[PDB]
């Protein structure tokens, strides 16, 4: 998985959505008066509305992103073994389901530090949806317009950090990911200089040798590493289409593609969607691995949902 | 610049054209009775029909790629300084200049054998279309269902490999790319033992470890290698439509996102189109940097023209 957030015309985020099997994934909006019930905590019956990805199942939305009527956007990523969930309630702590925790913070909260200070008061809890949707482990990213944070809930606490740059992948933890950025520091987006040694009269036949050194495999780390570079050095648009342009080609640089990653399972791991949401007009866009149109939707008491399209839309002159 | 073939249902070439800018291209065909006229050669009034990408001036149809209604497809890829054309005629030649070299061998010649058996004829002469339009040094992949060569033109002589991977980017030159994979050999699509030693008990955290190694720069060796490692591990597709999806997201594996990296001029190199043609029904389809949303036109005396379409075209919901 990869979260990033860009800001331009507008301000975005949004993600690849990468696994070995598709869960038949659709669009989601949740609006106010749908009742969100929780294992553990009182009912919400009016609160903000939702539009995001997932799919649902008895009735209740699972988020595998989302954002919220105020420009508020929070997505789940894979991250196996850290991720610790409590086998007991906290009397002190709001007891939250990790399938809940979208709804709890997008359904109540305006911003990042709203949100912040709800994780604050929370206790994940290992309760699963069904025997047929098990939890995984799972890490977040929180972001509104102007900002972003991490949460890592893992065996020593509930960790929030400031993300500087909004990009997130998957384990290791996020100080990890961050340290790991300080040995690519001389990578450049231009020719350098020969520092190697003035004595020998070294050549350069193609652009791009700035970026020698950057990682290309689909590892979490090399995927962090990758994203960063090119979302840090993409070229700004003059308009909010240019930039959900430029958003896909800097999600397409850390796209997963079918046969490159097998997993324990025997299958290959790929990126079965790809998103950005308008965060100031609240529009969800998104591509499919199997369908490179772009497809757009904009933000009662019933859940309103629309499959995703897994055949290839060509225009055909 | 990377240029590939793919065999999967059906027979498949394309390429990224990665430059700094672009007045626009566009769509190609040249109909078997169009008069192909030479600066040094008589001129051709019927040959095989072309469908391709390029540009048009004073009548005459610059390809940057093209195929033929045999299904031979060649492209032109930059190989800046390694390329060597001829100042003098040479008498024991055909002597044809660089922008007559994609008409010169689809138009006349049905399959790769015949190419070679023409490209090993040839004399290629440093004369440029005009004084606004000025030689690029370039080198060449031609293919056809089943092969495909790569042609260097340089100081030591007409060169023409065997590819035994299909796979093309600019320099260095052939050999020297092929070479370059064998340090790579440890690459794997699977998470890989730990060999670095027993002692240690070193961990997984994620997936995709088989890969690290591989490299992610848009250098033209780096792309050589990693658009290899895409290609050549990619799953197959059931049906021609999965395979087309397949071959834009290898080709996407190597693409140049606007900003990640800055020629000499000042500018940003990125993939202006991608393109996969489909051999055996001879079809185009094409993506361009704005569009996400693929193309497609199958394959007189008169050229017949399509210009790329630069603006998203989104499915709203």
């Amino acid at each position: 998985c990869t979260a990033i957030t860009l800001n331009g015309n507008s301000n975005y985020f949004g993600r690849n959505l990468d696994l070995d099997f598709s869960y038949g994934e659709e669009v989601i909006i949740t609006p106010a008066e749908y009742e969100f019930k929780f294992r553990k905590e009182k009912a919400i019956k009016n609160h903000k509305s939702l539009i995001g990805v997932g799919i649902v199942a008895n009735d209740y939305p699972l988020y595998f992103d989302a954002i919220n009527e105020d420009g508020l956007g929070m997505a789940g990523l894979n991250f196996p073994g850290n991720a610790y969930y409590s086998d007991a309630l906290e009397n002190d702590k709001d007891n939250i389901t990790p399938f809940e925790f979208i709804p709890w913070i997008l359904g109540q909260c305006s911003d990042v530090n709203e949100a912040r200070n709800l994780v604050e008061k929370i206790n994940l809890i290992n309760l699963s949806f069904s025997e047929q949707l098990p939890l995984a482990g799972l890490h977040w990213l929180i972001a509104d317009r102007e900002k972003s944070i991490v949460v890592e809930v893992t065996k020593s606490g509930v960790h929030i950090y400031d993300n500087p740059i909004g990009i997130l992948t998957n384990n290791p933890e996020f100080n990890y990911q961050m340290y790991n950025l300080n040995k690519y520091r001389n990578l450049s987006i231009s020719t350098p200089q020969n520092t190697f040694s003035d004595s020998v009269d070294l050549k350069v036949d193609g652009t791009g040798f700035g970026g020698i050194g950057l990682p290309g495999d689909v590892s979490p780390e090399s995927r962090f590493v990758r994203a960063t570079f090119s979302k840090l050095n993409s070229s700004k648009g003059m308009t909010v289409e240019e930039d959900i342009t430029q958003f896909f080609h800097i999600l397409g640089t850390v796209e997963q593609i079918k046969g490159v990653n097998k997993t324990e399972s025997g299958k290959e791991e790929y990126t079965v969607y790809s998103n950005c949401y308008d965060l100031d007009n609240k529009t969800l866009y998104y591509t499919t691995y199997e369908n490179r149109q772009i497809v757009a939707v904009t933000l009662g008491n019933r859940l309103v949902t629309y499959p995703f399209e897994r055949k290839q839309i060509i225009n055909k002159l």
